[PDB]
Formats: C-alpha cells, sequence, structure tokens
C-alpha cells in the first residue's frame, strides 16, 4: 500500500497531480495516481482499496475541481467517491489549492463538506520547492 493517494479533477488537475507525484517520490514517498499505478482488475475496487490503504490523501483543488461533485447525491463522481472514502477511513487529508476558490460548504453534498474543514496548502508557482516541503511536513 502507498503513502500518498492523489485525488484530482482530470481536465484541470492531472498535470499538477503528476508534478506532486514526482516531487513526493523524490522525497521518498510512494504515491498512487491512476494514470500510472492503476493496474488490472475492476477500477472501482482498486481505486477504493488504494484510497483505503493510503495513509495520506492529497486532494488537488484545481480551478473548479469540485464542480462535478456538487449535487452528485448518487455519489457517482469519482473525486466525490474518493473524498468520501478518505473521510470515512479517517485519512490524513492534505488539500492542495491551485487557483481554487472555495465554494460555500453547504452547496457540496453533506458526505464531503468536511473536506472544507481541513487546512490546505496553496500551490505557489514561484516557490514550488517550498510548497513541496510544506506538503512533506503535512504528510505522515
Amino acid at each position: 500500500t502507498p503513502d500518498v493517494f492523489i485525488s484530482y479533477r482530470r481536465n484541470s488537475g492531472s498535470q499538477l497531480a503528476s508534478l506532486l507525484k514526482v516531487h513526493l517520490q523524490l522525497h521518498g514517498f510512494s504515491v498512487f495516481i491512476d494514470v500510472e499505478k492503476l493496474e488490472a482488475g475492476k477500477f472501482e475496487d482498486k481505486l477504493i482499496q488504494s484510497v483505503m490503504g493510503a495513509r495520506n490523501f492529497v486532494l488537488v483543488l484545481s480551478p473548479g475541481a469540485l464542480d462535478k461533485c456538487m449535487q452528485d447525491h448518487d455519489c457517482k463522481d469519482w473525486v466525490h467517491k474518493e473524498i468520501v472514502t478518505a473521510l470515512s477511513c479517517g485519512k490524513n487529508i492534505v488539500p492542495i489549492i491551485d487557483g481554487f476558490e472555495w465554494p460555500e460548504p453547504q452547496v457540496l453534498p453533506e458526505d464531503m463538506q468536511a473536506v472544507l474543514t481541513f487546512n490546505g496548502i496553496k500551490w505557489s508557482a514561484e516557490y514550488q520547492e517550498a510548497t513541496i516541503e510544506k506538503i512533506i511536513r503535512f504528510l505522515q
């Protein structure tokens, strides 16, 4: 099982998620992201077990990363599923803010509003090494 599971909105956060993976692996962490380490089997089971096994849950809040989570009361969006699974397993949630504007907590489904109560790390394009070191300090 890995140390860091990176959740992200594909279209807007895939690149930064890969960047976080490369840096965290340079600092000795094992990072799971679907684009690389997702292997054979049902992707639902494998995604859920990877979230459940990872000690840390890094959430890449890219611009509009939670737009498809809103009013998703059937819990069908995968970032929504991953956030709910991380919350359920009492995971160490470390949100990464990258030009993200926090919506009202009450507009998001009740089973994930708690993600807004976690201290996040603002992504700095000018001081990426400092952001990575702060993320390391958040990781366990």
